[PDB]
């Protein structure tokens, strides 16, 4: 039996699975490739496993598309990205392990461009297009992942590869005229010292002032504006980081406004080696991204699987522009029960608790709406606390501030000996202003009763008014939560493994141990359908 399986994210019917691949759109039709172990439950012999959807939730299987058969990959096949030419043409750009155990960029074409699941792919023998040598000085066992490609104003293409000299990761930058011959710029697009190295690179445009996506390649018009994202997944530290900012043309450098580190995570929780794509069918920006185990490796092993991607978000900028807005796409809404289970205008006094009933509780779609009563109320934040992750660790929800902790116990046994804590505290800022801090944490240290795994807990700061009712979604899918404060503003993925909380046997709750009470202005509850994925 299979209790942590989930019935709506994304995951091979067994094995490893890590960094999202060539995620794309062709032909109307939506591609994901990912790093997959057809062999074991841990990482190894990687080779890209293959599925396609028309709605990004149900997901058919196919064959393996890029798997070692070369020099350029014989040793692996590792993550990659798919750039669609300007003449609807798809091609993925990915790194292969050659028999020197050396990290170099290949590409690769679809070998029938009438097939519409793009099930074949053809390699170049003229692989690696890009390669570290002698004359370039590039650490061989640290250059990887290259990205969608952008078209210049110079009509030259532009991509960039995750790279470290020393302590200082950088993205290499590379150019061609006609997508065979790629020559190294002398200068890396961005670079940050003692980073350490920067894996799985993404560049793409975003709108200024809209939730629509921008297409990779589109031009900064007189009269619409647009600002540039790099993001980095930090090989050292675990996470991905993302940074808003100019892209220089001339120089071919990005600039982040800064300040811009102190540097903003999509996600605050468990989430790793994520990937954009540009969905031109309804112009809107997917983010994938990667959630690893935070069982043992043991368990792994005996249930058989490793890893899954959250659901697919829609992402944008936010109005304020200083950071990114995401969202889970629209369409797993489709998978909610017709029967909603709602809750107006109830209060939760100061220590109490309020059953959800009547939906499936480790299969659900939950959204509360708060609201707080009389923010003088809240304690003024000491002036140290500033990593909202060691905020959390320090005051669990046993903890009283004047403002919360109130959210969502989800994952949650009858009797509350194990219980996941989505919820909120409400600060006074240290500054002459009447502004306030929002405090956003994901706790998993009463999550499970199996001491194994890890219960790391997670914390975020909201951009939000609390004058204004707070906004908290969480998506529940039997091992994974996914967070959602102050409408997308604030995003934390976390896997939890309960022994007790299980299938009918877990409950919902909104909790509240504040001292003051607070209102729950609206509750909407959905079971959710499961989707058909591999
Ligand atoms: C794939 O999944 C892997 C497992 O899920 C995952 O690796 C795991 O990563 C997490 C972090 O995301 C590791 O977290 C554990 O947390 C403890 C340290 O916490 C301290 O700092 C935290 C903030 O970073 C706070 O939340 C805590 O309060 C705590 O704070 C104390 O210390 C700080 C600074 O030192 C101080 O400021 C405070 O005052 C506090 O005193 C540790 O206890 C854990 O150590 C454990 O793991 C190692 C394994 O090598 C072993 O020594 C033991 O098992 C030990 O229990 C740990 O750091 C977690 O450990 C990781 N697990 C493993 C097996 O590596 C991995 O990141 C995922 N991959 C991707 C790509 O996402
Ligand atoms: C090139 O990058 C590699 C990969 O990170 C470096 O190898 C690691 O660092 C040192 C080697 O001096 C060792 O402590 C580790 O065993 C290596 N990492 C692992 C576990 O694979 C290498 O040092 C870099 N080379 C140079 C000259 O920059
Ligand atoms: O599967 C390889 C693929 O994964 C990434 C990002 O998840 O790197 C992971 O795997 C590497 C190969 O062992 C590790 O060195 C690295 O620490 C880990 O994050 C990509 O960089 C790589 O293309
Ligand atoms: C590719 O095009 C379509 C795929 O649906 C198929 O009818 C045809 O046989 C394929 N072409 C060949 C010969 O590979
Ligand atoms: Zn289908
Ligand atoms: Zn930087
Ligand atoms: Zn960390
Ligand atoms: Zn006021």
């Amino acid at each position: 039996n299979q209790p942590y399986r989930t019935g709506f994210h994304f995951q091979p019917p067994k094995n490893w699975m890590n960094a999202p691949n060539g995620p794309m759109i062709y032909k109307g039709i939506y591609h994901l490739f990912y790093q997959w172990n057809p062999k074991g439950a841990v990482w190894g012999n990687i080779v890209w496993a293959h599925s396609t959807s028309t709605d990004l939730i149900n997901w058919d299987p196919h064959p393996p598309a890029i798997f070692p058969s070369a020099p350029f990959d014989i040793n692996g096949c590792w993550s990659g990205s798919a750039t669609i030419l300007p003449n609807g043409k798809p091609v993925i750009l990915y790194t292969g392990i050659d028999p020197k155990n050396q990290q170099v960029q290949n590409i690769a074409e679809p070998k029938n461009l009438s097939d519409p699941y793009l099930r074949e792919w053809k390699k170049s023998p003229l692989n690696p297009l890009m390669a570290p040598d002698a004359v370039n000085g590039i650490n061989a066992s640290s250059f990887r992942d290259p990205t969608t490609a952008w078209l210049g104003q110079d009509k030259k293409w532009r991509v960039i590869i995750g790279s470290k000299i020393h302590r200082r990761g950088l993205a290499i930058t590379y150019t061609s005229k006609d997508f065979l011959k790629w020559e190294k710029s002398p200068e890396p697009l961005h670079y940050d010292d003692g980073s350490g190295m920067w894996e799985c690179p993404d560049f793409f445009p975003v709108t200024r002032f809209g939730s629509n996506g921008v297409e990779t390649s589109s031009f900064g018009e007189p009269n619409e504006i647009l600002k540039h994202v790099l993001k980095i997944s930090l090989d050292d530290t675990k996470h991905d980081y993302y940074t808003i900012g100019t892209y220089d043309r001339v120089k071919d450098k990005f600039v982040p406004d800064n300040g811009f580190g102190t540097a903003p995570r999509y996600d605050y929780g468990k989430y790793y080696a994520s990937k954009t794509f540009f969905d031109s069918a309804k112009n809107r920006r997917i983010l994938w991204g990667w959630t690893n185990e935070s069982s043992s490796v043991e368990d792994d092993v005996e249930k058989g699987w490793s890893g899954i991607q959250t659901i697919p978000r829609k992402i944008w900028l936010d109005r304020s522009g200083k950071q990114l807005i995401q969202w889970p796409v629209r369409e797993v809404e489709r998978l909610r029960t017709k029967q909603v289970k709602n809750l107006r205008n109830k209060v939760l006094k100061s220590g109490s608790r309020l059953e959800v009933y009547g939906v499936t509780a480790a299969q659900a779609d939950v959204e509360v709406l708060f609201k707080v009563r009389d923010l003088e109320k809240a304690d003024v934040i000491e002036p140290s606390w500033t990593d909202p992750q060691l905020i959390c660790s320090k005051m669990n929800v046993s903890v009283k501030s004047g403002l919360g902790p109130f959210g969502l116990m989800v994952l949650a046994s009858k009797n509350l000996e194990e219980y996941t804590s989505v919820y909120f505290r409400i600060f006074k800022a240290r500054q002459n202003s009447n502004k306030y801090v929002v405090l956003m944490c994901s706790d998993q240290s009463r999550s499970s009763l199996k001491e194994d795994n890890d219960k790391t807990t997670y914390g975020a700061f909201v951009d939000i008014n609390p004058h204004q009712p707070l906004s908290l979604r969480a998506l529940i899918d039997h091992s994974v939560v996914e967070s959602f404060g102050g409408k997308g503003r604030a995003c934390i993925t976390s896997r939890v493994y309960p022994k007790l909380a299980i299938g009918k046997s877990s409950h919902l709750f909104a909790f509240n141990y504040g001292y003051q009470s607070v209102d729950v202005l609206n509750l909407n509850a959905w079971s959710m359908n499961s989707a058909q994925i591999s």
